């Protein structure tokens, strides 16, 4: 089945694009990423970066995640996002979404050999 990494570039990135280009971004990339499929995904974070400087988040700044765990890491800088809530207007299966873009250091969760994210905890 995917991995758990491969599962966070399906997810959170999105080096094809600088910043999110309309207000309609989310929904398109919600539904494109499969992330509507059993339900809608209340909440995602979108990464326009590259995936090497995502990937070396693993080496920079150890931060305990929001549930406590050890395995997380603060980016040095700040990075492109995209965040896509749900919006009062989602009703599965059509799932709505509000884009919002920003410049946000991240905090993601690694692990493995190679130690590479596998889940995205928040953006600072």
């Amino acid at each position: 089945k995917e991995t758990a990494a491969a599962k966070f570039e399906r997810q959170h990135m999105d080096s094809s694009t600088s910043a999110a280009s309309s207000s309609n971004y989310c929904n398109q990339m919600m539904k494109s990423r499969n992330l509507t499929k059993d339900r809608c995904k209340p909440v995602n974070t979108f990464v326009h970066e590259s995936l090497a400087d995502v990937q070396a988040v693993c080496s920079q700044k150890n931060v305990a995640c929001k549930n406590g765990q050890t395995n997380c890491y603060q980016s040095y800088s700040t990075m492109s996002i995209t965040d896509c809530r749900e919006t009062g207007s989602s009703k599965y299966p059509n799932c709505a979404y509000k884009t919002t873009q920003a410049n946000k250091h991240i905090i993601v969760a690694c692990e493995g050999n190679p130690y590479v994210p596998v889940h995205f905890d928040a953006s600072v």
